[PDB]
């Protein structure tokens, strides 16, 4: 028996191949263009992620094509809050909204204001999420808004490609801003606030049970020996977390990328809108997580490195692999406001006790250490909000930092565990929703934990040290933000 996986992302679809027993066979990448036609907008043709899943399905199947005609079930992941907008006759009324797109900031301010959608969703409205991009076609595209017959997720127009079904999970569609995300139910309510219907919605299904069947002209195109399945899938943080096996309460992953992300699964619907954290369904039934989002994490770190000329890599081999006790200078991340846990657009970011002594390292630690400290302020606002984070895992790039590592876990006082190589992301969590579809399995006992490379302790002779750095952190926010 063969699991493919599919994850479109933003920048590319990847296809994932595993056995069963979730060991990697072979993957694939098409690649993806994102048009920025006017400031703020980001748009992709959904045409172009046919082209790109194609491309990476054919180029798989060419070099394991015995294995791939042993496929049995298809998961699929996907980029969140993407507003595909079809006709009556499934046609593409205009390219998909992106995440990152911001062209609706007045439309989800409008909406955010409304106490229905925190008490529906128990999330912010924020422009990149689908209802106020609908608000917006509604007011400046309003020929294709008459038109609109159906509102997909771009991983579940995929699905609409490879099944013929409209079928969208709980964790993509909690990201919509029309899902009452503690019943795992459209919201009439909402729909009605932003000019749609529920018929206009894909139908729900949890994400690993299963939500269609390949369509038989892609099934004998590629050779599909058996009734393939294709899974709910989920949304990537989502699908990312079932690679991680970040499925069960308490278990939590932070993500060092171009932003941070504290991932933690919860037991039950826990949001916490008032302190800027994001809970959303999980691909699982009756489990949730929540999100904590660092707008400025790796990208901080980027930053910085283009104001002293050197790189990232260059930057962490200076600075070594030995943690330091902090010094005078701290640095708050906020270049681009703050998302978890102020939700403020105006502050920025600052680096603080400066001193003829700091150098270009010390520097680059307050930059580490700051993050850190963002890390922790997500940590406390998760646990203000019903969740107790125990163990923690660490992925994404700036994960490859060994001074980073021991900053958050003397930070945050939790052991931090890195993975054995591989990827155990967003396409290997679809792949293993697909298993669990295909064969019936508890969902629980297919997301494991991968196996821990190294595990990184906190500092015990620095927590204190850490503790003192961290109340500067804090300190400074609301002596800068009396500023704004």
């Amino acid at each position: 028996h063969m699991y493919l996986g599919l994850d479109l992302g933003t920048s590319g679809v990847k296809a994932l191949l595993i056995d069963e027993a979730q060991n990697p066979v072979g993957a694939a990448h098409g690649e993806l263009d994102v048009s920025r036609p006017h400031p703020g907008w980001s748009e992709q043709d959904p045409a172009q992620w046919i082209k790109a899943c194609r491309t990476a399905i054919e180029a798989l199947r060419a070099a394991h094509p015995k294995e791939f005609s042993a496929i049995t079930g298809i998961g699929l992941s996907g980029q969140m809050h993407g507003a595909t907008l079809l006709d009556a006759e499934d046609r593409v009324l205009r390219p998909c909204i992106l995440w990152n797109d911001t062209r609706s900031y007045r439309e989800a301010a409008e909406l955010d204001a409304d106490p229905a959608f925190r008490a529906i969703t128990g999330n912010i409205v924020f422009p990149g999420f689908t209802a106020p991009k609908l608000v917006w076609v509604a007011r400046n595209e309003a020929d294709i808004f008459a038109r609109i017959r159906k509102v997909l997720l771009p991983k579940d127009y995929l699905r609409l490609w490879l099944t013929g079904e409209y079928i969208s999970d709980m964790s993509d569609s909690a990201g919509t801003s029309w899902l009452d995300t503690g019943a795992r139910r459209w919201s009439a309510e909402l729909l009605a606030k932003t000019g749609l219907g529920e018929g206009q919605m894909p139908q729900l299904v949890e994400g690993s049970e299963a939500a269609g069947c390949l369509r038989a002209e892609l099934a004998a195109e590629w050779s599909l020996t058996a009734s393939v399945i294709v899974a709910g899938g989920a949304g990537d943080n989502a699908a990312s977390a079932c690679g991680m096996g970040t499925v069960k309460p308490g278990h939590a992953f932070v993500s060092l990328g171009t932003s941070g992300v504290l991932f933690a699964a919860n037991g039950a619907y826990q949001p916490k809108p008032e302190s800027a954290v994001h809970a959303f369904c999980h691909a699982l039934p009756r489990t949730w997580h929540q999100m904590g989002v660092i707008l400025s994490a790796a990208s901080a770190l980027e930053w910085y490195s283009k104001i002293v000329g050197a790189t990232p890599q260059s930057l962490d081999r200076e600075l070594g692999e030995t943690l330091k006790a902090p010094g005078s200078v701290t640095f708050l991340p906020y270049l681009s406001g703050e998302r978890t846990p102020y939700n403020d657009a105006k502050i920025r970011g600052s680096f603080c006790g400066l001193e003829h002594e700091a150098d270009r390292s010390a520097l680059t630690q307050a930059v580490l250490e700051g993050v850190a400290f963002a890390i922790r302020d997500n940590l406390l606002a998760l646990q203000s909000a019903g969740t107790e984070i125990t163990s923690l895992t660490a992925v994404g790039g700036g994960s490859r930092s060994t001074y980073w590592l021991k900053a958050i876990a003397t930070a945050l006082n939790v052991p931090i565990a890195l993975p054995e190589e591989g990827d155990f992301g967003a396409a290997f969590g679809a792949a293993r929703l697909g298993l669990i579809a295909a064969t019936g399995a508890d969902p629980f006992t297919i997301c494991t934990p991968p196996q821990t490379a190294r595990t990184i302790e906190p500092e015990q002779a620095l927590l204190s040290a850490y503790d003192e750095a961290y109340q500067r952190y804090h300190a400074l926010y609301p002596a800068l933000h009396a500023l704004d």
